[PDB]
């Protein structure tokens, strides 16, 4: 009935991120979720992150109110370094250090999250999973959209989406999506600004051929808050019994953070005859980032400030209500090129049909870093006692003061100049073989992953080339009542970039996952229900030197066993629901300093559930009301597990009015409120000095008009 209904449910039955062939989800041997454009058009997520909010096995809010990155912890793990493991159009948006790129969800057609290992199809990748976003492409029918938004915290967004054919047959079409946004961050003194234009052009010379040029250009002068808060004044009280308020900001007042993104590429597909289709996906990007940032580093009483002179210089009983701060100045610039070429051969073997994928994937990334870091006594301290007042929780925080980012005292501060390079060439093969009600997926990939690192300050150079194989295989049994039981085994690998006591770069870490579960994907009614349970293991995790040095040592091992269930269904033509539940038991299996502990930021239990009700009768016709709940279980705030961050439940809702009924059909007006009950929670902590206030209640009005 309404866009995000079953038209959405069913469009999402289909995917490709999991097999690199266009396959429906019950024929996919691995856990995979899909979120459609109609859905983001309903929910209006600030980022790709919120877009996956009702999906299992993923924490999307770890960093709370910050929006700088779309970082996701999946099935308990994150990538080498805490780097994003994000794809756009099947190709990796490879970043490095603070140079990580994001794509606005207004420019997306869909997003898919693939859980567990997938090196079998993409190369070095985090066990845990990967995120694949898909660019809006030119439309068959015309589209002329203009959208306006006004919200709390001074959000003003203006954007458009126009697509048309240049000929009546449509061999030529384009799309141009753009947006201008600005708001002030939840934290006092921080703002956000974004400018983004995505020009796309499709060429279908006929119907067995498609070349779509995909481009994206984004400028962000200000990215906003990305600071660190002590568990003291957030999770826990300050010695005075109080807390830092949710809008508090430990940074300078002249803290500045910016990103620049430009990309050009294309998606290409050509079906030659009945057995041979070829597709090539390619992209080039040049992205940049800068920042001047003063950041928190815990209270003076925190182990991490043992050696801080401004901290030792205080009354023992004060140490725990004062804040050590550091800083960084960064300038970076990277280029990333990618091409994946694949040949799909469909054919039979008697009563056995095959879809045989064979392809070569390549990328190179270069990132040039030139920064400077304040060490132990590089910046003033802060008394969290004034901040802590009820005055402030009530009449707001107060900006701090400037900070000379140029006076770089060699005393307490240093330069960091690195030039990183990565290359990976992989060849993979896979077959989806179906013999009646059996679908068997199996293939493997081999990778040449080479890196090189130059340290311009030490004038030194670290290199390592890895050579890796990974494979995966599984079966999905297809029952026509709509029941697809499946299971499989899969792997992934990930090079280290760290260097050990012997002056060398450690070896790769690896991913090993056993998964089984079933998928209820009924062809008659608009419902999808999936359930899965899995054993995922990461080996060769870098750990602490059993012998007290400043180097890590390898051989560590972490395990995540878990359960995930997702469910989406139209319940009546006016009621739709979607929701999930996740159970993740993650464990340090082999570790110098932590066997038995669970890793920070990952809850044992999480869940979410959403419902929308649309009204087609009476005088409330074309009025949608929806509301949802997101449950985040308790979690540890440090590898030591010395403390815990608590469970929370945020409630979101909207009311949308289908303007249609005043002529303007296809237009609509909406009102969205996130964290309806304006709850105060700490999102997570990655350590005792690294904590994050969750997002305080937001209100946004959106008017989207279709000419
Ligand atoms: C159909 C075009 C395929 C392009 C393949 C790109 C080759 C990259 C070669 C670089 N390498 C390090 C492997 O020699
Ligand atoms: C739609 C499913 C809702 C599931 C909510 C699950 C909460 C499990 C809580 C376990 N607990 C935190 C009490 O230990
Ligand atoms: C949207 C699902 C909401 C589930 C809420 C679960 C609350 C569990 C409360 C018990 N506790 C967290 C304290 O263990």
């Amino acid at each position: 009935e309404s866009a995000w209904g079953p038209a959405a449910t069913i469009a999402a039955r289909q995917s490709a991120t999991g097999t690199k062939t266009d396959t429906p989800i019950q024929k996919v041997p691995q856990s995979i979720s899909v979120v459609t454009a109609e859905e983001m058009a309903l929910h209006q997520p600030k980022s790709v992150k919120e877009a996956l909010s009702y999906t299992p096995g993923v924490s999307v809010g770890t960093r709370g109110a910050s929006n700088t990155y779309d970082h996701l912890i999946i099935r308990g793990f994150a990538a080498e370094g805490q780097s994003q493991n994000n794809y756009l159009n099947g190709l990796k948006l490879q970043g490095n250090f603070y140079n990580d790129a994001v794509i606005d969800p207004y420019m997306l057609e869909r997003a898919e999250i693939m859980r567990g290992p997938v090196s079998v199809l993409y190369g070095k990748s985090s066990p845990g999973g990967l995120l694949n976003m898909v660019s809006k492409r030119p439309t068959t029918e015309p589209l002329k959209e203009v959208q306006f938004k006004a919200g709390t915290d001074s959000l003003f967004q203006t954007g458009f989406d126009f697509s048309d054919s240049l000929d009546d047959d449509g061999v030529y079409s384009y799309r141009l999506t753009g947006l201008a946004r600005s708001a002030n961050a939840q934290q006092k003194g921080s703002e956000e600004q974004r400018y983004a234009i995505a020009p796309a052009f499709t060429w279908r010379p006929d119907d067995k051929t498609n070349f779509t040029f995909l481009s994206y250009f984004q400028n962000e002068p200000e990215t906003g808050y990305y600071g660190w808060l002590p568990k003291e004044g957030t999770v826990e009280p300050l010695p005075n019994g109080k807390r830092l308020p949710t809008d508090f900001n430990e940074g300078a007042k002249n803290n500045t953070y910016s990103r620049n993104e430009k990309m050009v590429g294309y998606s290409f597909d050509h079906e030659f005859n009945d057995t041979f289709t070829v597709r090539q996906n390619l992209r080039f990007a040049e992205n940049k980032t800068s920042q001047n940032s003063v950041y928190g580093y815990g209270v003076c009483s925190d182990p991490a400030n043992a050696y801080s002179k401004q901290c030792a210089a205080l009354a023992p009983a004060d140490k725990g209500h004062y804040l050590a701060r550091k800083y960084v100045v960064d300038d970076e610039k990277l280029q990333n090129f990618s091409v994946d070429t694949q040949l799909q051969s469909k054919f039979a073997t008697g009563d056995i049909d095959h879809t045989l994928l064979t392809g070569v994937d390549f990328m190179r990334m270069r990132n040039d870093i030139n920064a400077w870091f304040g060490y132990d006594d590089s910046v003033p301290l802060l008394n969290l006692y004034n901040p802590s007042s009820h005055h402030h929780h009530h009449h707001g925080s107060s900006v701090n003061t400037d900070f000379d980012f140029n006076a770089k005292d060699p005393a307490n501060s240093g330069p960091y100049r690195i030039l990183n390079k990565q290359k990976q060439t992989g060849v993979y093969v896979q077959d989806q073989a179906q013999w009646d009600k059996v679908l068997v997926t199996l293939g493997g990939r081999y990778d040449w992953a080479d890196q090189e690192s130059l340290n311009r300050v030490a004038g030194t150079t670290d290199k390592r080339d890895d050579k890796q194989f990974t494979w995966r295989g599984g079966v999905n049994y297809l029952f026509d009542n709509g029941v697809t039981p499946y299971f499989s085994y899969s792997e992934s690998f990930e090079p280290s970039s760290q260097v050990g006591k012997d002056g060398n770069i450690f070896a790769p870490s690896k991913g090993k996952q056993y998964e089984v579960g079933v998928k209820y994907v009924p062809e008659d009614r608009p419902i999808v229900v999936t359930g899965a349970v899995y054993n995922l293991t990461k080996t060769n995790n870098l750990m602490a030197d059993p012998e007290g040095s400043f180097f890590s040592v390898e051989g560590g091992e972490i395990r995540a066993r878990g359960v995930e269930i997702e469910a989406k269904a139209a319940l009546s033509a006016s009621v739709n629901v979607v929701g999930s539940y996740t159970y993740t038991d993650a464990e340090y299996t082999t570790d110098t300093t932590y066997k038995g502990n669970t890793p920070a930021q990952v809850p044992k239990h999480m869940a979410s559930l959403w419902a929308d009700y649309t009204f087609f009768d009476g005088p409330l016709s074309g009025l949608t009301l929806g509301t949802g709940g997101r449950y985040t279980g308790s979690s540890y705030g440090d590898p030591a597990n010395s403390f815990k961050v608590g469970s929370y439940t945020v409630v979101d809702a909207l009311v949308r009015y289908d303007l249609a009924r005043v002529g303007m059909a296809g237009s609509n007006v909406a009102l969205h409120v996130n964290n309806l009950f304006d709850r105060e929670y700490v999102a997570s902590c990655f350590n005792t000095y690294g904590c994050f206030w969750g997002a305080e209640r937001q209100v946004v009005a959106t008017a989207t008009f279709r000419f």
